[PDB]
């Protein structure tokens, strides 16, 4: 049931999605080991992901969360990187997209920094890098991220599939050492995210 609509680079929506991609690149403590060395991306395509069943699954859970949290879904747009982008856009998020070994337990992880999600496109820790050249810093091969609508509801704040902490709908990983890092977020039900944009890109070699 999924269809992908290409956005024009002239479309304000393409432009606002690209700006969130580009403006949330940071340097990483691994010096580029997992995700490569880059300060910016070459955006090749941005597609809107349209699936009625999946959307209605999302908005149903969103209303449940909202009614449990004084009519506040606490909805964010966040990045997700994974080698299973194609399963996600067609069948939705579920337990098979959980990061079992993540620092907040087995849940589905999202990032405010696009460059954080970029580290997971080829696997945990970047895996063995691109399938073609086995390079985690490949500047040639096309990568994909999701920019997703995520319902956080009442989020458990951690300074730093399973269930959410009692009385909470998600976990927030607040950075407490690296002053430049943005937050990461974990949900424990696939229905609390909808994969709204598929972004196809390359990382760009710094000059
Ligand atoms: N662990 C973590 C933190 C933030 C974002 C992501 C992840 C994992 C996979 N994909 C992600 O996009
Ligand atoms: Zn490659």
């Amino acid at each position: 049931g999924t269809i992908l609509i290409d956005l024009s680079p002239d479309d304000k929506e393409f432009q606002s999605v690209e700006e969130e991609m580009q403006s949330t690149v940071r340097e990483h403590r691994d010096g580029g080991h997992a995700g490569g060395i880059f300060n910016r991306y070459n955006i090749l395509k941005i597609q809107k992901v349209c699936n009625k069943k999946l959307w209605e699954r999302y908005t149903h859970r969103r209303k449940e969360v909202s009614e449990e949290n004084h009519n506040h879904a606490n909805e964010r747009m966040l990045f997700h990187g994974s080698p299973f982008v194609n399963a996600i856009i067609h069948k939705g998020f579920d337990e098979r997209h959980a990061y079992i070994g993540g620092m907040f337990g087995a849940g589905i992880y999202f990032a405010e920094n696009s460059s954080k999600s970029n580290q997971y496109v080829y696997g945990i820790g970047g895996g063995t890098g691109c399938p073609v050249h086995k390079d985690r810093s490949c500047y040639i091969c096309h990568r994909q991220l999701l920019f997703c609508r995520v319902t956080l509801g009442k989020s458990f704040l951690q300074f730093s599939m399973a269930h959410s902490p009692p009385g909470h709908h998600s976990v927030t990983g607040r950075p407490s050492v690296n002053g430049l890092a943005l937050a990461e977020y974990v949900i424990y039900r696939g229905e609390q995210a909808y994969p709204e944009y598929l972004i196809t890109y390359q990382i760009m070699r710094p000059e």
